[PDB]
């Protein structure tokens, strides 16, 4: 079911959106939209929303988290009434 | 002056809850960078919203919003 | 097909998200997403990403740009 | 001054080179990306709304030379 990913990453380190956008149009899950603003000069906050199981969820949280430059992979996950 | 996502799943059938919630983080005296909605269906939405403040107004601002009528989740993650 | 409505409102204007967000949930497209941000002290820039046949988006379009304190809604379509 | 426009882009991720020049497009640009939304559509996909700041000329401009890039499918300026 429905989750987001919060994400603070580099900025300076390159090809890392291009890492990041190829992994989710690769992930199982479902990625509804991600949003990213400038935190400032050195660093980038990405809230990414997304469905799914919770293994292809937690699989896509270590992927991202695992890149390098990704300084920050937070997950919070929502099931029900 | 720290920053964080708030991320909330409500009801907008529930009148006077988004106004509410616009009207807490007005008050607040944290600013709201800047916020993404996805209506889940008929009666839920999810709101991420990333704000900036000291991180005893982002506290409290969860403490308010999450207690609110119409209000079904409400997790805040900090940037520290 | 895929199309996105950037709208700039009022932010002083009460009731005005609520009924926008009512819009949407109610209108045939498809809304994926919607993004504002703070333009200034007294103005709001939301972009509105959507799906849906060329007459519900249209729609869409007129209802929230009738909206008192919507001051501008312009349209992006792509086929 | 100094107004505001949403730019939306389509454009395919597998142009590789293509996300990356973008970014470094709009850095170079002197229109500052106030946020961005990325919505991926498919497979070979990627719907960017991009909003940003800076003088109607380097709006003009970034357009110009985003629009034309390799991978870019569609390129549209809204001005506030
Ligand atoms: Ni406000
Ligand atoms: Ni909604
Ligand atoms: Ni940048
Ligand atoms: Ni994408």
């Amino acid at each position: 079911k429905i989750a987001v990913l919060v994400v603070i990453y580099d900025h300076h380190q390159r090809e890392l959106n291009q890492r990041m956008i190829d992994i989710q149009h690769a992930s199982g899950t479902h990625v509804l939209c991600t949003t990213h603003i400038h935190m400032d000069e050195h660093n980038c906050l990405e809230t990414i929303i997304l469905q799914g199981n919770s293994f292809e969820i937690q699989r896509l949280q270590l992927e991202i988290g695992g890149l390098r430059g990704v300084k920050f992979a937070k997950l919070t996950k929502a099931s029900s009434f």
